[PDB]
């Protein structure tokens, strides 16, 4: 069964990779994000009749009333970086079984890159396993954040205190900020105003790479994908060592 | 000139291979002289004449002068290669008599190479490019970058310009330019860059159709010479040059 779940999973993004490069340097952008969700659920459901999925294109799909499997799906998270010709967006997909993320891919299908976070193993890049690096000291620290994504202004004020704090503070971009985290080339990540296909799949990368990744306050990021479920927005933060994530959450004051 | 070209496109080639080699394994300062190194071999060993001019030595030539100089940046984006973001780039510009006749973005890892020369249209991977029209600069997408030596006014004036656009977007070194270039992007604006972070994108940007000038509107300019100081520049590039006016008056420099 768990195998056979990844070995969907790779069949999906594989066909959201193949629809993303009909389009991508050629609205292009809603088409592609449309065609490529299709794609996705198209492979999923021939596999798994009895799963449910949550697109970021067309919301909760389900031919029952409910679901122990549910597929929560961005196939380009990063439409700016995809209009502007950038190939740093990428598809997400997580897997979720009774709302708990058990598998999550960060698929960039022009880079030929991707990371896969499945429980119970390591997190592998094209198949290689990779870990976050250790990092004692926020002051050390190479950090990604974005503009807050709903304009809040108390969440400019944390973003001001937490690049304050570090070594290097740089742009973020979308997923791929995450997996460099995860393949240990940075060591935190915060972002404001996320909905939860932007987030789910980043959840078994992170955790099964060796990092940690919660809400503002420390806490579980969680979301139960259900057919009354409503996709909200979140903030998030993501380190690879647990000591500079506990700094971070000192630092956001949230 | 072809040869001219030839040459260059070799000292990439030799760049890319040292740099790939460094990337996602200090190791930025090994890669960046190392490239170095390999791209100023392959020049003078076919133009002994010419004189080269990086941020590190600055100036070099085995004469006292030279009507040809070389100015290199074997990586423009440390920040972005330490972090392992292959969106930095190497920069390779030609300048005859103080004026940049060819210019390369190099993407090594990405395989993207973009090539100005004086004469032809700007071309990626063998193929030509052009920047895209833009009605308005209200419906411009733009790149911005922090400034690069902290000046209060210049984020004013970044405040200004992105407070018009349509895409507001952060920018990443080069990379920026050579998306302009492709006419993915309308307008990329930075403060603080030294010529040899910018000599390169003159060709490139020119040659696609696209205008590239100092803040006030004025050419960028940068002898490069035995006296010459790497000072620090203001910059905007658009693809059209009706936004590039409107960025100017938005800057207001
Ligand atoms: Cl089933
Ligand atoms: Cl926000
Ligand atoms: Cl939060
Ligand atoms: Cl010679
Ligand atoms: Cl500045
Ligand atoms: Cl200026």
């Amino acid at each position: 069964q768990l195998n056979h779940f990844s070995d969907v999973a790779n069949k999906a993004a594989n066909a959201a990779g193949d629809v993303i490069r009909k389009y991508f340097r050629k609205s292009p952008v809603t088409i592609a994000d449309q065609s490529a969700e299709e794609a996705m659920v198209s492979v999923i459901l021939d596999n798994f009749p009895s799963h449910a999925v949550y697109g970021e294109e067309k919301g909760w799909r389900c031919k029952q009333d409910s679901a122990d499997y549910v597929w929560v799906l961005d196939p380009i998270d990063g439409t700016k970086s995809f209009i502007t010709g950038k190939p740093l967006f990428g598809t997400l997909i997580a897997l979720l079984q009774n709302g708990t993320p058990i598998l999550g891919i960060i698929d960039q299908p022009v880079l030929k890159e991707r990371w896969i976070g499945i429980t119970g193993k390591r997190t592998t890049l094209n198949g290689q396993e990779v870990s976050t690096r250790t990092c004692a000291d926020l002051s050390q620290a190479y950090l990604y954040t974005t503009s807050p994504h709903l304009f809040s202004g108390d969440a400019e004020e944390a973003f001001i205190r937490v690049r304050d704090k570090v070594k290097i503070p740089l742009y973020g971009c979308d997923c791929y900020a995450y997996a460099l985290l995860s393949s240990g080339f940075v060591d935190l990540v915060v972002e404001s105003g996320l909905k939860p296909y932007d987030f789910l799949a980043l959840i078994p990368v992170i955790e099964g790479s060796g990092g940690v990744i919660t809400d503002w306050k420390g806490h579980q990021l969680r979301w139960e994908a259900s057919p009354l479920s409503i996709a909200t927005s979140f903030n998030v933060v993501a380190a690879g060592d647990k000591q500079i994530h506990q700094q971070a959450l000192d630092s956001l004051q949230w």
